[PDB]
């Protein structure tokens, strides 16, 4: 059975020569001007910072050249002040494909009360992880546009409304990944399938989150992607000694599993739930900046982003056999 395969997916190792186009490939300065800069807004659900960004990231995945088909799903859910308007952004290549890798971040920020002239922006929070995103797909555009000739391709997913409005909880949290993954599990996949649905075609999530720090570690949260959580660790390893990340020795592996990390709820748990195979990549410990008007752009330590996009864009070659 086809949604079994995820199960035994293997990735497709990239040699010394593909890593270093890897890493030439992405240019941080690049994704900080033109992926992340527009993001460090206020882009709380509703407001206007928040449609600005859906469609600044609409518009950075549309001027690609892989043929990424953008959807909006857009719905009212009832927070504490009320009901709401959300709206995910899902970007996929071959939406046909039953199989797709999802890289996922949230793209709103989260609500403060405006007391004072500063807003909230959530530099790591995840305007970097979205940038991260929008950088990863165009630094691989072109093998990523190859793709439209394992029936498996790419998808991201920008989650609107992960944080709470009020105080974190259930019910006042990820209120665009709930809805989401309720939507995909009622949405037949492939088309006319009878049994299967779009969770099913997800092969693994790996969501990306409080990544901008200096010195993140990434805990490995799930027996069931270990596997994939090691290649990160692999990748970090091989391109720390092929001299090409900056700033970063292992002596503070990004990648450190120090154990079944405790799970940290996230836009991941709606779909893990269900049974998706979830890669979460949050930091932990979180940033001191975490939930704080800090969380900005001074804060962002650009070595750490463009190792971790290296690392990312790899992981995803190598996943996809690209
Ligand atoms: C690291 O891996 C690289 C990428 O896999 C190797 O380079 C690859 O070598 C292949 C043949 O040795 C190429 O096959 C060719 O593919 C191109 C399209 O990409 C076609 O036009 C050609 O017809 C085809 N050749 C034949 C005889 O049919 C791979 O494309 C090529 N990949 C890239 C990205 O250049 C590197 O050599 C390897 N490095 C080391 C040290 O092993
Ligand atoms: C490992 O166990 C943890 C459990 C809970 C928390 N605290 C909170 S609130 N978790 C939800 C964070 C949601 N989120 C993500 C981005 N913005 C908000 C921290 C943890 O370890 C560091
Ligand atoms: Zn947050």
């Amino acid at each position: 059975a086809w949604t079994q395969e995820k199960n035994h997916h293997q990735p497709a190792h990239l040699n010394s020569s593909s890593l270093q186009q890897v890493a030439e490939g992405t240019s941080i300065s690049e994704m900080w001007q033109n992926d992340l800069r527009p993001l460090l807004i206020e882009r709380y659900p509703g407001s206007p910072g928040s449609y600005s960004a859906r469609q600044h990231i609409m518009q950075r995945i549309q001027r690609l050249q892989a043929e990424w088909v953008v959807e909006v799903d857009t719905f009212l859910s009832r927070t504490p002040y009320g009901y709401r308007s959300f709206s995910n952004i899902i970007s996929t290549l071959n939406p046909e494909a039953k199989r797709h890798l999802v890289l996922a971040c949230h793209y709103d920020s989260k609500y403060f009360p405006r007391w004072d002239s500063r807003v909230f922006v959530g530099a790591t929070d995840s305007a970097v992880p979205c940038a991260m995103m929008l950088e990863l797909a165009r630094a691989l555009d072109k093998k990523l546009h190859s793709l439209k000739d394992p029936d498996l391709s790419l998808q991201l997913i920008f989650f609107d409304g992960e944080e709470a409005f009020h105080h974190w909880s259930p019910q006042d949290s990820l209120y665009g990944s709930r809805h989401l993954a309720q939507k995909m599990a009622s949405s037949p996949h492939p088309p006319g399938s009878r049994g299967t649905n779009q969770l099913d075609g997800m092969d693994l999530l790996v969501l990306l989150d409080l990544i901008g720090a200096a010195n993140p570690t990434f805990p490995n949260f799930f027996p069931k992607t270990t596997r994939w959580f090691n290649r990160l660790q692999a990748i970090e390893k091989e391109l720390y000694e092929l001299g090409l990340l900056k700033d970063h020795s292992l002596e503070r592996k990004y990648f450190q599993n120090f154990g079944y990390g405790n799970i940290i709820q996230d836009d991941h748990i709606p779909f893990l739930r269900k049974g998706v195979p979830v890669l979460h990549l949050i930091a932990s410990p979180f940033p001191e900046v975490w939930h704080t008007m800090d969380d900005n752009e001074e804060n962002l330590h650009a070595s750490t982003i463009d190792n971790l996009n290296k690392i990312i864009q790899v992981f995803v070659l190598e996943y996809l056999h690209l």
